[PDB]
């Protein structure tokens, strides 16, 4: 029915109870990330995760749909008018926008002269790898299309782990173009030199995965059931992407571009153990590379070290920025 009617029908369902008003915060009754996600999916397309951070609140969250407006990309810090450059955000897998919050908060503070757009993953539905590639060649042109029709500022793209492959395509798609690319950022990830497997993991082998990665799995099914719906799709996308680039390199046709990378990685990071002699192959795609070393720091930089990372991304900026 009316935009309240259904946010106060979802928030009933996907929080437990009906007890609930439309002056109550979200999270300071039991909503969380996964949640969030859960009800943004149910409502429909013009609700995104990071309207429901920036507004906890089902009347400010009507009001909000009420001068709401589709794109691929999704500002969350600072104004392209004003500022001086702007950074793509690729999240990791069973991602999006919102693994960024925290950093955005911190973009003020951190590279203040920067904006910060984040990359929507609409997961399309495909039935072949070639439809894969097909799809990761769309979305890549899309979020390009989308960035130059919204500003004509230096462009930064900042990947989180996994969303590195698409982070590649698009960092490439902008140099065909003849973009302003100065730079490309990737967290906690390295460059895969062999063709890939295909992920045929049960659902408790994943949550072992991500135990030791660092990050718990959700308990409610449907919860999960969107968490590994997306999280088994980004690793197809991934491997189908990583699998074209690897080909490439065998027969050395994969072109170096003159742009500098950034890897960032947490020293404890046990993903990616063997950073300190791997770290470099990012030389494949561009150069020169760039070690930035998180002491103390597991994986999930985002979630334990977001200050930082938007510390990095400024410092990627006055870097490039003559």
């Amino acid at each position: 029915g009316s935009h309240m009617e259904r946010l106060t029908e979802i928030f009933r369902g996907v929080l437990g109870h009906a007890a609930f008003g439309i002056r109550d915060d979200f999270f300071d009754l039991g909503g969380d990330s996964f949640k969030a996600i859960r009800i943004a999916a149910k409502y429909g397309p013009p609700l995104e995760v990071t309207d429901i951070y920036d507004h906890p609140t089902i009347e400010a969250l009507a009001e909000h749909l009420e001068h709401a407006s589709s794109s691929s990309i999704v500002l969350m810090a600072g104004d392209p008018a004003t500022a001086k450059a702007v950074v793509v955000c690729v999240a990791n897998a069973a991602g999006g926008p919102v693994n960024f919050v925290d950093m955005s908060r911190a973009m003020p503070e951190q590279a203040s002269d920067v904006a910060m757009f984040g990359v929507k993953l609409p997961r399309t539905e495909v039935d072949s790898d070639g439809a894969m590639l097909e799809e990761v060649r769309r979305l890549s042109n899309a979020v390009c299309d989308d960035l130059l029709a919204a500003t004509d500022l230096p462009a930064i793209v900042f990947a989180q782990a996994n969303g590195s492959a698409l982070a590649l395509a698009i960092t490439r798609e902008l140099v065909r173009r003849s973009a302003d690319v100065r730079a490309l950022c990737i967290g906690g990830a390295l460059m895969r030199t062999v063709t890939g497997k295909r992920d045929t993991r049960t659902d408790d082998e994943i949550l072992a995965f991500l135990g030791k990665a660092g990050s718990t799995l959700p308990a409610q099914p449907d919860e999960q059931a969107f968490f590994l719906h997306d999280f088994r799709y980004d690793g197809w996308l991934a491997d189908v992407y990583y699998n074209h680039l690897v080909d490439l390199m065998s027969r050395g046709a994969l072109e170096v571009v003159d742009i500098p990378v950034w890897c960032l990685v947490g020293s404890e990071d046990p993903l990616v153990p063997n950073y300190p002699v791997r770290f470099q192959d990012w030389s494949h795609i561009g150069r020169p590379v760039q070690l930035v070393e998180y002491a103390g720091i597991g994986h999930y930089l985002l979630r334990d070290c977001p200050e930082a990372i938007a510390r990095a991304v400024g410092s990627v900026w006055e870097h490039v920025s003559c």
